[PDB]
């Protein structure tokens, strides 16, 4: 049972780190509009 | 306790694919929003 | 080891709120930049 939380916190930790990526990656699209949108005004 | 361990990870596990929904739900705003700045 | 594997769902965990809280900011920036675009059509 051990070995099998071992993996699964593993497998948890992949998603943690793609989803960290992806937040980084809205976040810099987010200020790229936001600095489109301010040029707009 | 194997058995609680192994009920937080699968509490995480609920936690990580429900912010996985919430990045498809915000990546998807943001694509209207940004074809909305387009056509502008 | 189970303390052990205690400890790295404890990390985890604080990714996973920390990551909750990135994406609550998140929707915030994109909820005002909805209202700023709304007023420039």
């Amino acid at each position: 049972s051990m070995s099998g939380v071992e993996q699964q916190v593993a497998s948890l930790s992949g998603q943690c780190h793609h989803h960290g990526e992806n937040l980084r990656e809205l976040t810099t699209l987010l200020q790229k509009l936001q600095a489109r949108v301010d040029q707009m005004e």
